């Protein structure tokens, strides 16, 4: 339907990938219209990648390792970006003229197909430092100049924070004075870790939640008696979408 | 020099009115040119109100428990408002054109004369719901109108969170949407409790703090001997300015 664009994604090991899984699955419960790629690494192993397609457009691969990789030079300047350096591929996605990025640890509760309106770079505050955007969420136009642009950035800088959200925001420095359409809603990137009061009143609108901290969904104990994990709606929901849609699909 | 605009904080008892001071002589020490404010309550005393009187150019006496006081019905409506319908009198000092109000567990790192530049409602983003914006300081135009309009919504629906910011963000509700000159850098208004990769970026730049949570810098049990707390480079400042500017004021 729509072949110019697509959301992306990327998994670098298995565990991940059940991540990548429900997200996939929950676009495609929303009925988006667009592509659903996913970049993987070669530690993602072969049948899972067929997992992958199962729920993917493209399952894309990318191995910064490889010395044929445009990153690997970059990679040898900051052997602590390897992931960074993978996720920053999807500028390289030429082949679509816009992209929404989304992170693994995030899930879709609604049609979000109206990102498409926005322009590069779109994205919500991040909660913590609200005049850095939060990069779980981002709406960005593929291109082989900003995307070596992105890797002079960090060959020189390195990132701010160690992972992608730094260089992101010390690159697209603008966003928290200029042109506030590029301020994505907060509930188009809801903090799992996100004031009470403001959640209640806000939260039953939520389109996309992202699980951050240091324990992701896929690694909870579901209990399938139960309907529950050890340790709410979100990680419930999170756990629905994987034993009921993905499970079923490699058969 | 400027009598036609103000800092304008509240003070609803002596604890607090020690903030003020604080605030109100950082205010000095980086030398604004704008008139100094403080609303005060009868719970202030008496002996509280004139050590307010040598920081403060006005201080002026708001009690919604008389019943000559405008929000007087309104509190009859919403008795646990008492402390937010106090504030909102910051919109009847129509003596002035434009004010910005700051709480008085705030502090000053620089001049902020700045501030003046911008339109009503202009505010920093709250960190957890950075949709909402902080009412700790925003730049507002004193008017009858608005402050009749902020009681009959305080009437009408309360407050969502209790205190001040709910009611003011469901009245300025276009903040997160609308012109992103109003949205204050977060440097105008730096949560204490803020991703400290970011504050080893950005933190440098800090031009007023917020102390937020349950205990507040007056509360702490200051060691002049030590320099320090018992439980830092802002609290330690509070205390600084309070001890060498504060202290020697009444005589
Ligand atoms: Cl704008």
């Amino acid at each position: 339907s729509m072949t110019d664009q697509a959301f992306v994604t990327l998994t670098t090991n298995d565990a991940y990938a059940k991540g990548a899984l429900v997200l996939g699955s929950s676009l495609k419960q929303h009925r988006t219209t667009r592509r659903l790629v996913v970049l993987a690494t070669p530690q993602v192993s072969d049948s899972m990648r067929k997992v992958l397609e199962t729920v993917f457009d493209e399952v894309i691969m990318v191995d910064v390792l490889d010395s044929g990789d445009s990153a690997h030079l970059t990679l040898m300047k900051r052997p602590e970006l390897g992931v960074t350096l993978t996720k920053l591929h999807c500028w390289s996605l030429t082949q679509y003229s816009k992209c929404v990025f989304m992170d693994a640890d995030t899930l879709v509760l609604a049609n979000i197909d109206d990102l498409f309106d926005r322009e590069e770079l779109s994205a919500a505050p991040d909660p913590g430092w609200p005049d850095c955007f939060n990069s779980g969420v981002f709406v960005y136009q593929p291109s082989v100049e900003t995307y070596n642009q992105l890797l002079h950035l960090a060959s020189e800088q390195g990132s701010f924070d160690g992972g992608d959200q730094g260089i992101l925001n010390t690159f697209f420095s603008s966003w928290a004075t200029t042109d506030i359409r590029k301020h994505l809603p907060f509930i188009y990137n809801l903090s799992s870790i996100s004031y009470l009061p403001a959640f209640k009143v806000f939260g039953a609108s939520a389109k996309v939640v992202h699980f951050l901290g240091r324990v992701k969904p896929w690694n909870y104990t579901y209990d399938p008696k139960t309907k529950s994990v050890k340790s709410p709606e979100f990680l419930i929901l999170w756990w629905n979408i994987f034993t009921t849609n993905v499970l079923p699909l490699l058969q």
